[PDB]
């Protein structure tokens, strides 16, 4: 399977589905490199970010299991179609790329955070991370070139 997929079973109906440990996806169908990729994402900061500040908090006090939360519930309606990655990234990512609706345009290795660069050039193009943890807070990354 491509870079960093595995099989797992659902605890709660027993089928099988694939997960990705470099992105943090997780999907039921079985899935099936460049130079430069373009993703845009939604941050959610907590404490201890590194600057636990932004555009809309000057003092961000969540901790980091309640901005996991947030997180996830974000990747919910994104998958259920209920909201539109765009949508939320330009309402409540802490990120000032949320102008751009969470666009940070093209990037190399080399210049992102290692834990979102390793998850961004694992991604295929239009694919959505899971949660994916670096100093900054919590991401979910999307890849669109
Ligand atoms: O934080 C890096 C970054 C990248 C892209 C941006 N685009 C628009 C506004 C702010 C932006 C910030």
């Amino acid at each position: 399977l491509p870079p960093g997929w595995e099989k797992a079973m659902s605890r709660s109906s027993g089928r099988v589905y694939y997960f990705n440990h470099i992105t943090n996806a997780s999907q039921w169908e079985r899935p099936s490199e460049p130079a430069r990729v373009r993703c845009s994402h939604l941050l959610v900061k907590h404490s201890q970010s590194r600057r636990p500040s932004s555009w809309r908090q000057e003092k961000i006090t969540r901790t980091k299991e309640e901005a996991l939360e947030l997180i996830n519930g974000y990747i919910q309606k994104i998958k259920s179609g209920e909201e539109d990655f765009e949508s939320l990234a330009s309402q409540f990512s802490d990120c000032s790329s949320a102008k751009a609706r969470g666009d940070l345009g093209a990037f190399s290795r080399g210049q992102m955070q290692k834990p979102f660069e390793d998850a961004s050039f694992a991604l295929r193009t239009g694919e959505m991370s899971g949660p994916v943890f670096t100093d900054s807070g919590i991401h979910i990354i999307l890849r669109t070139e």
